[PDB]
């Protein structure tokens, strides 16, 4: 995150963090056995770190649960990004807490002008690389879709918003793939990509979660 602010350990208690050595992308907690992040995050050998407020240290919150499988969407291209969505599950349930507890799905898709809020680990500069071991967050709107084509000609599809800061300054980044865009209290986006990070007229460009409701909860009805 770029130009975000210190959370502040375990207020985000449905981000989690993605393990395979190191942290290499963000997810969603949605129940005590499911995750939601980016397809673009997908490899072998996951590790769920729920309760995490620095990174590189156990403070006395955390739950580390290996996945036992994860699901790319069926549609995903990753040329273009489109469908950038996966669900892993934990080979147990993750025990829920005040610390530790899942993010709704929406009921509906969030409009452009709200205000969400965006989490991650990730790089928090715009020129050059300085990882920040504790959760960063940002503050965001959602940006009209005529804003974001115009940001992107040709690259914004149907499952895409983007949100952030046309000025630049403040935005995701690298590492914070896979986290979550919260408003009002329900997952509304997934950290997909951008141009850079922060860049005059190149926001942040989200995985549109309201279009996945459906899937994602007959995927875990059946897995
Ligand atoms: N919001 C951005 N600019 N991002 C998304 C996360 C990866 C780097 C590009």
């Amino acid at each position: 995150i770029v130009g975000g602010y210190t959370c502040g350990a375990n207020t985000v208690p449905y981000q989690v963090s993605l393990n395979s050595g190191y942290h290499f992308c963000g997810g969603s907690l949605i129940n005590s056995q499911w995750v939601v992040s980016a397809a673009h995050c997908y490899k072998s050998g996951i590790q769920v770190r729920l309760g995490e407020d620095n990174i590189n240290v156990v403070e006395g919150n955390e739950q580390f649960i290996s996945a036992s499988k994860s699901i790319v969407h069926p549609s995903y291209n990753s040329n273009t990004l489109n469908n950038d969505i996966m669900l892993i599950k934990l080979k147990s349930a993750a025990s829920l807490n005040s610390r530790v507890a899942s993010i709704s799905l929406p009921t509906s898709c969030a409009s452009a002008g709200t205000q969400c809020l965006i989490s991650g680990w990730g790089n928090t500069k715009s020129s050059g690389t300085s990882y920040p071991d504790v959760l960063k967050c940002l503050k965001a709107p959602i940006l009209s879709d005529s804003s974001c084509k115009s940001a992107y000609p040709g690259q914004i599809t149907s499952n895409m918003f983007c949100a952030g800061y046309l000025e630049g300054g403040k935005d995701s980044c690298q590492g914070d793939s896979g986290g979550p865009v919260v408003c009002s209290g329900k997952l509304q986006g997934i950290v997909s990509w951008g141009s850079g990070c922060a860049q005059k007229n190149k926001p942040g460009v989200y995985t549109k979660v309201c279009n996945y409701v459906s899937w994602i909860k007959q995927t875990i009805a059946s897995n």
